[PDB]
């Protein structure tokens, strides 16, 4: 069931890690993280035009919080709805520019102001510095609404990977906190379980992009030893109740170890009488949605997903 | 537990009842066409202008199909993608006016061509007349697609309800006839089971739109006595294999008695292995896909149908 186009390029990190890259899972996190940021920043589709970009930063918990406002084209109005994208790849590495082609592609078919976050990474902060900055992001943004020329009525939150966990968590949270958290959650093959192993983290441990080398890697880094992993800012599936959290959508692809516990969480929103959209790109594998140099298919979801954002905010 | 725009609709419905002389379940079928007809043609919210609008037929299995053909707004190619639009009405009532302004605004919002279709209706042509026409229509459209302004290549098939059951069913036949089907299929509540009662079927039999009462009346006219309810164009659901079928986008309503065996259509696509998108919309009823003069859901929902047929086509 593995689509041409992935083969493809699974054909090519085959080659080159047989071939003097050593993939090495080289612990120096900081030194590692540079190498691969750069080849994220290559695997994106050549940015689109936007109205505007603008670069930024306020104070949150700890530090400094730099964030990147995209505008979208030919889109006149002040105040916009506008979701808030937290960047992926496991609390350790990313950051703005490797997902600065994607946010520009969300915003200009969406419609809605784009806010990229570039939160605390690990090792050199923890958890749960992470998600911190994460929640106080939102949290910031929603009280200074028209300062960051944002509709407060229709703002939301989404992520990829670690990001998709982040966001999942920034509306338990306000929902926990009895305050006003988003209206929208934008998931997209989010990490949503620490407790326990499903189906797909054994049946693509190995082999299909992100691997359980991989994901041991991050968890060092990220988590201090002896850490309770049923707390819900690690594994949000866990929570008793589902009910006042906000509308959801809820992308999967069908070679990710993150796919059961994916839609296992859609799942506990549509019982919980939300209402929610799932999807699953089978035949891809994750990373797709920002690989979009390599995979067409990212470019869809990538579409799809501003689409139902879109149409929920009905610009 | 309900919407107030929901709540408020029935309570209207329940004023008529009992304040005047109604009831649909004791009219001769075709007397209650022509009332119901003029009722639905008002439920739709005002049309929105399109680029152009065309009106024709062409020869069926049996008879003459009309059709009409909606453009979108500023759309300059020849050839677009195209979707198919079998209109809802347990195959008794209905036809191209009463979903007018829903095709007209699936086009403008997708960026497709719409081909709204004009079947055989019951109990005149009962069972199997009305998804022959289904069928018929689409392989017609098919083998002329440049006659009909359309890309051969991005073709795709959807419905409410009845219509919802016959665009299913149409990728069904493609399949087994073992010759080129839609490209993609957009189910909206429709009808899968005949065969037995679900939960919601039971639980909302009775005080929510759609009644057991009214399901029997169309079926006392669909349906020849003594026809086994386990044929796949009645029961799809009941399909022995699922591979093969074309892309879905799948809609249910929270008080729909259509609501268990429309999501486990749905389920048994995804475990197929095909590429599907899911969604519920809680706290409203059936049929508000096209009753836009009442329910705002349905124009958002009218919106994502449209979106997520749209970024999978690219426009
Ligand atoms: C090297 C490819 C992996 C990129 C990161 C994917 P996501 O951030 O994974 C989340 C898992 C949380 C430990
Ligand atoms: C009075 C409202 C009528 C709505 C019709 C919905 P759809 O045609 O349902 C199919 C019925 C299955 C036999
Ligand atoms: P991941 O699936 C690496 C699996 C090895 C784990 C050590 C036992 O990388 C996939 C690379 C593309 C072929
Ligand atoms: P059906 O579900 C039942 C007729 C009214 C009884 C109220 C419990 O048709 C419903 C139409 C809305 C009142």
């Amino acid at each position: 069931m593995l689509l041409p186009e992935t083969r493809n390029l699974l054909d090519l990190m085959d080659a080159a890690t047989r071939g003097g890259r050593p993939g090495l899972d080289t612990l120096p996190h900081a030194v590692g993280r540079k190498a691969v940021d750069k080849m994220s920043e290559d695997g994106e589709a050549d940015p689109p035009e936007v109205a505007e970009v603008a670069n930024g930063g306020f104070a949150g918990p700890a530090s400094e919080i730099r964030f990147r406002r995209y505008r979208p084209l030919g889109e006149a109005a002040g105040l916009l709805p506008t979701l808030i994208y937290y960047h992926g790849g496991g609390f350790v590495i990313g950051n703005i520019e490797t997902h600065d082609s994607t946010c520009r592609r969300l915003a200009n078919k969406s419609r809605c102001q784009v806010i990229s976050i570039d939160y605390r990474l690990a090792p050199e902060h923890p958890f749960p510095a992470p998600i911190d900055d994460g929640i106080a992001a939102f949290r910031h943004i929603r009280d200074n609404a028209e300062s960051f020329g944002a509709d407060a009525a229709r703002l939301a939150v989404g992520g990829d990977s670690a990001g998709g966990a982040m966001a999942a968590v920034v509306c338990q949270a306000c929902r926990d906190a009895g305050e006003t958290g988003p209206a929208f959650q934008m998931l997209i093959y989010p990490a949503t379980d620490s407790s326990r192993e499903s189906a797909s983290r054994v049946a693509f441990a190995e082999g299909y992009f992100l691997s359980k080398a991989h994901m041991d890697w991050f968890w060092e880094a990220y988590v201090p030893e002896d850490t309770d992993l049923t707390d819900l800012r690690l594994s949000p599936l866990l929570a008793t109740d589902f009910t006042g959290l906000p509308p959801a959508f809820v992308l999967t692809a069908g070679y990710d170890p993150l796919r059961d516990e994916g839609r296992a969480y859609a799942d506990r929103l549509i019982e919980a009488g939300i209402k929610t959209t799932y999807v699953n790109y089978p035949g891809t594998i994750h990373g797709f949605f920002s690989l979009t140099r390599f995979l067409s298919q990212g470019l869809k979801a990538n579409d799809e997903a501003a689409a139902v954002m879109g149409a929920h905010f009905g610009t």
